[PDB]
């Protein structure tokens, strides 16, 4: 059941936390300049995430869609935890959640309640990074409706269990 993350659910997953969408709401299919609109700072930003630790930075960013930037990545991607793209999963970790919710009992719920394993519990984090809760959870009880539910929308990928 084990295989490594995939750059769709990587890198999808972060362009649509910059523009504060779901990820059906994003077209997903059409560039990054067309993307934001005319923003022009957010369009630089989005660079600035793509290119921290991803083989820094592509042959040229705005002219492939979302699907074809990530199947020339592929080949460069090694499955990477992620520099400071996977630091605002941390961020997630110590200012959403309550006191005592470091990644270490975080990824141990993962795989003694549900089973993931390393190599997919890095992409159910990033499903927790999507739908952030608009404050901090008040009970360590409270990552049993909020992080299980992460888990569920992982079951519309792969579909395990």
């Amino acid at each position: 059941p084990d295989e490594p993350v995939k750059a769709a659910l990587v890198l999808h997953v972060l362009v649509a936390h910059k523009l504060k969408k779901s990820l059906d709401a994003v077209p997903l299919s059409k560039a990054i300049k067309d993307l934001v609109g005319g923003k022009s700072t957010v369009q630089n930003e989005i660079l600035g995430d793509l290119g921290k630790e991803f083989g820094s930075t592509p042959e040229k960013p705005e002219d492939t869609p979302l699907q074809e930037l990530a199947e020339q990545f592929q080949d460069t991607f090694p499955g990477s935890l992620g520099k400071q793209t996977g630091s605002l999963v941390n961020r997630l970790m110590s200012s959403k959640m309550p006191g005592g919710f470091s990644l270490s009992v975080a990824r141990k719920y993962l795989q003694t309640r549900w089973g993931l394993g390393p190599g997919r519990q890095d992409s159910v984090l990033l499903v927790a990074l999507v739908n952030e809760p608009g404050a901090r959870l008040s009970s360590d009880g409270e990552a049993k409706e909020f992080l299980d539910s992460c888990a569920q929308k992982y079951a519309s990928g792969a579909g395990i269990t």
